[PDB]
């Protein structure tokens, strides 16, 4: 692809976090704890998963950021509506206001309703988000295996602004404490 020219900055938001989440200084890094990180409780924060939102909002143009996953063994990347629910339990789709791509137990799928398989043949260590709001898409490349598309969201119904979403994972095997990082540009 040749989406690398709408790169932008993307910084997380502390007061979305998850309680149990650590954000780096530079707003750059996430990790999930190992207890309750000494905050107070809001109504922005995700209750039930260990979520967290991007500080940028979009209502217009072409958008591309990349996340490093490398080591882990679960999270959930993409963009969301900035209305999204975020107490209680609720499924990744686009009904819900979730654009999404994972990786759970050794495979990964879309975050449709139901999900779809995804076909990897290179596991990756980086992942490329490129969103264009006119268009209503939003499209994940593997920038370990050549920039190779992984899966095209088309006809999306954004239906608000969008935040980038980021999700670390449950940590239950000791396997999955690695960070998600914001790659630089
Ligand atoms: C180890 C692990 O991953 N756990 C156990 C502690 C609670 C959970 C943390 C993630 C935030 C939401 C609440 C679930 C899951």
């Amino acid at each position: 692809h040749h989406h690398h020219h709408h790169m932008v900055h993307i910084t997380l938001d502390r007061n979305t976090a998850n309680s149990w989440l650590i954000i780096s200084k530079d707003r750059r890094q996430v990790r999930m704890g190992d207890t309750h990180q000494n905050v107070s409780d809001n109504k922005e924060r995700f209750s039930n998963y260990p979520m967290v939102l991007g500080a940028q909002r979009f209502s217009s143009g072409k958008m591309y950021w990349e996340v490093d996953v490398t080591q882990k063994e679960a999270w959930d990347l993409g963009v969301c509506r900035d209305s999204v629910q975020r107490k209680g339990q609720f499924s990744l789709s686009p009904e819900n206001g979730f654009w999404t791509i994972w990786l759970w137990q050794d495979s990964y799928e879309a975050g449709t309703s139901p999900q779809t398989t995804l076909h990897i043949q290179v596991p990756p260590c980086q992942i490329g988000i490129f969103v264009d709001y006119e268009a209503g898409v939003v499209s994940f490349y593997n920038i370990t295996d050549h920039g190779s598309l992984i899966y095209t969201f088309s006809e999306c119904v954004f239906a608000g602004p969008l935040r980038p979403f980021f999700n670390v994972g449950f940590n239950y095997s000791g396997g999955n404490a690695a960070p998600l990082k914001l790659c630089p540009l």
